[PDB]
């Protein structure tokens, strides 16, 4: 048996700048292990990580992904899969996320997608405080997490 | 309102001998239509046509595909999506292809998947004959398709 049963995927790509936020707590964990997480690194695109989870057989499965949301940079929230679907929210290569989101709630049973407003996002662009902080600050409620882990949902209208 | 019912997704690369299957089918239609199929020219990867499919609201798509089924080349068969989830089919991007399927069967109702076996598949290979037969076959099946088009289930 693996006993696995949480899954962390970081989602992000850290030549990106501010879009770094998930590569980055991936690091944080690898460097200082919280939880019962396996940490999935998974960069630019989640399409390539789905096999993996789903072989995992993971009874939970986080999500943490910079993600515009018309908010402060380094605000962070839980986005409904509901609101995932009405935003188009959409993967590098044009897949809308909620079909991945979906399934994948099917299959595992407690799916949570965190977003971390970026601020600035560009090639070799560096990292800003507010993101650092957001990173630090999930990365700290990765351990004894329940529920949402204290984050408020994303309010799209 | 645009009165869609069946939509057709031509999966394939024509630039990829017979993986231009697909592609070969919406040339076709494009010139020849056949049924009440809207035809999507969906290239290499089916991820990035899924908003526009989603938008149509068929209640019925057809998706057609050149893929290896360890079979003869040209023969046609449709894969069952336990067949799809079984064999880790994946797309160009390594998304598995049952995810995908099986989100678009929720959203649509009646789902297709027609693959059609290559023989020869690399940059700027023609097209074998046993396929352009297969290509013609399936669009001679458009016009008043009822079911799986009277194909084949995929044995695996
Ligand atoms: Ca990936
Ligand atoms: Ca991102
Ligand atoms: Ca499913
Ligand atoms: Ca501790
Ligand atoms: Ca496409
Ligand atoms: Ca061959």
């Amino acid at each position: 048996a693996s006993a696995v049963t949480d899954v962390l995927l970081c989602v992000g790509n850290s030549m990106m700048g501010d879009d770094g936020a998930g590569p980055l707590l991936a690091e944080k964990c690898a460097a200082a292990p919280k939880g019962n997480w396996v940490v999935i690194d998974g960069g630019s695109a989640p399409e390539n990580d789905i096999v993996a989870i789903r072989e995992l057989r993971p009874t939970r499965l986080l999500i943490v992904d910079a993600t515009d949301m018309g908010l402060n940079p380094g605000e962070i929230r839980i986005i409904d899969p509901d609101d995932i679907a009405e935003m188009f929210m959409m993967t590098t290569h044009n897949m809308p996320l909620n079909y991945l989101i979906d399934q994948l709630k099917e299959d595992i049973g407690e799916v949570i997608f965190l977003g971390i407003q970026p601020d600035i996002v560009g090639f070799y662009y560096p990292m800003t405080q507010p993101i650092k902080d957001a990173v630090e600050t999930v990365y700290q409620r990765l351990e004894g997490w329940e529920g949402n882990g204290g984050f408020a949902q994303l309010a799209v209208e």
